[PDB]
């Protein structure tokens, strides 16, 4: 009755709609009735060896909001972790024997999977490995869709930034494509564009997706617009060129907006949304931010309790 | 009512008296009549941008001893922060920072929404300071304060001698370098409102009548190193100093101290400082609660 | 109890009947947890130095007694380093705020110096980075009791770096402390162990013996004990090894135990740091309560 008990979360392609389905289902509930002591008993590893204060943060407060107490480290930079030339595999492996579950962000592409393999019982949480997944961001990411569209199905879904280091695209395309209708728009720098192999996926579904040079030439009919930074720390130094955003929203680039069009952003943004943004009705990326802690307790939930909430 | 739910705490003198004498009072009965699960179901944020340890610890151990959990960073190792605030509001039910750069805290609140935010660095270092007073002295009122050391740049006991002077017939000794003198916008309020002071050049001349000693550092930076050397003994505390001192009489020092308290003073009755920074706990729990619980703990 | 409210700076300060005692109720809370044991304790997880496993082993153990837990993951992070801060200070304000002290530092004795400025306030000692520290002997101890049913007439073999790995002259201290054990000590000339041990079980009338390879003791040993280089171990090593027989290593292994080691039966590194919990668990609530 609970199939995500005591699973892994590495990728958005490893699950079902389904399972989206009911991680969203039960942050609602949580949203609306907390449950403060439902972790109680379970220590969980907040392992960022790749620092992300807001993904850290958001995630270890969901820990608490279910009463879980938290071990981790917020850098592996502030650790002594494989100083002696000893195996991540030996140091997930050890850490399993300590903790229920491990959050674990990495700077490596592939390397939550790499855990799975070591982690004995304890599932894996990825909380985003170099540019591949960020699944638990596309989890909330799908609860704010829902939430300010009704709908996951039959949306217009412009994207935007780098979609070619972006974790959080990736997972979100995969999530998106697998519901009914979608379109999507990707505005990218060419050297940044969206990869192949999430456009042959998107082809093999048979789902519509379009390259655009601009966010106006979209506007009118997006439902979702989903911003993104340039992902500088992981950009090849040929590539330098890109660093600039070289799209950037404004409030009069709403002037024409959907009345139901929510702009959204993973964060942290550098340029690439104006703060004029902010004030509007349509800027939701700190509302998105804030849904993250449903989407986590959620997850967490479902993964560590054998039963439903 | 709680005058201080969900107020931002920036700035000692921004709490009215009324908002003192309750921040005092709930101190007294949280050390007294410890509430472990007062704050239980609250994430606080604890927010160091840049890290200062000991102050960290004892705000963190505060939420604990509330029952409050605790997300945050001990250090980084203006557009941001604001965005940084903003997302961590839709966190935590409050956020303790400690920022070096101006105003850094002040701009926190325009970005935190509901979420009250308090400001580490400083208020509780007043606070604990009057906490500790009070309950060493049994009164803030009517007291003999002496300060000791760079009283021209150190901050806190410009907070400490102008939240005191709000207490009635406190009398004042500035112990200090010339170069580092008390300065004159702080003389000018005590001398308005008709409170005595006067200067004096050594520790031992004062200690017969003295109820709190407050110590701070003279660094080397503040001095020429020729008057340095000469004038630095005058304003570093032994224990034979405290020949004459009054029963009651206790020694202050906010920390870190460098050379300006001897060890030897660390065993005598008088030595505070370290009860004192102790006192934050409880200083700092009660701020917690005020801000953060809508109901005050009767 | 004995150990409450003690200081605990090196295993060497505790008699038989104290590893015992941390021994024993490190098995009745691995058989029956007590999860608000210490509800309403603050406990310090002070790591100069950072030894990361370490500190989430201890952390841990806090939290699975219900205690809340305050501190720093290094050093290099902290504003400890800026001046007027010294060590005795800064042990002396955390005292008041703490119930216990769990720390690490780089420099050798500063955890003891620390007992000196902590007051009432008990101060556990985490090592200097390394593996010698009490607890890694006690949970080395309390996985070779629970595997081997005793911690008496023992045949164990030591092998690696036996000059520089102090947790091995830690264990083997600890080990003579009980009835008939003998030491197989497998390591080479440059890095053997050193003098002053042998001595020490000379004096007691325990058994030890000096092997060139593992091999040649491998069917009689009981414990094998092996350490990093501050000698590989192979699957097909362990062919005619007794049905009891467990590969500890304190952590962390490089090459000198291959990764085929870790699907035999005998593999009980992992198992072995897993112990870390109980046994600190175990101090943690003999000092408190
Ligand atoms: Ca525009
Ligand atoms: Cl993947």
């Amino acid at each position: 009755a609970n199939p995500l008990y005591q699973k892994h979360i590495i990728s958005i392609n490893d699950l079902s709609r389904d399972d989206l389905n009911l991680v969203l289902a039960t942050a609602a509930k949580l949203k609306a009735n907390p449950q403060p002591e439902l972790l109680k008993h379970k220590v969980i590893a907040s392992c960022f060896f790749e620092a992300s204060t807001r993904t850290r943060l958001s995630f270890e407060t969901s820990m608490h909001r279910l009463g879980a107490s938290v071990v981790g480290f917020s850098d592996s930079a502030n650790t002594s972790l494989g100083k002696k030339g000893e195996t991540l595999a030996d140091t997930i492996s050890v850490i399993s024997t300590y903790v229920d579950a491990i959050v674990m962000a990495h700077p490596q592409e592939g390397a939550a999977r790499l855990a799975t393999e070591f982690s004995g019982n304890v599932p894996v949480l990825n909380a985003g490995d170099g540019s591949n997944q960020h699944p638990t961001q596309t989890l909330l990411d799908l609860f704010t869709i829902q939430e300010t569209q009704g709908r996951l199905d039959n949306l217009h879904v412009a994207m935007v930034g780098d979609l070619k280091y972006g974790r959080t695209v990736h997972s979100l395309t995969q999530a998106l494509a697998k519901f009914d209708g979608n379109r999507f728009y990707f505005i990218a720098p060419d050297a940044l564009a969206m990869p192949q192999y999430i456009l042959d996926m998107l082809d093999e579904k048979g789902i519509a997706w379009s390259l655009h040079s601009s966010i106006e030439e979209v506007m009118a009919e997006v439902d979702i617009l989903y911003m993104t930074r340039v992902q500088k720390e992981r950009l090849d130094p040929s590539e330098y060129a890109n660093v600039k955003a070289q799209f950037v929203l404004r409030a009069s680039d709403l002037h024409n907006a959907k009345a139901n069009m929510k702009v959204l952003h993973p964060l942290p943004r550098v340029d690439e949304i104006a703060t004029d943004v902010d004030k509007t009705p349509h800027a939701w990326y700190f509302q998105q931010a804030g849904n993250g802690i449903f989407a986590r307790q959620a997850l967490l939930a479902l993964v560590l309790n054998r039963d439903l909430v």
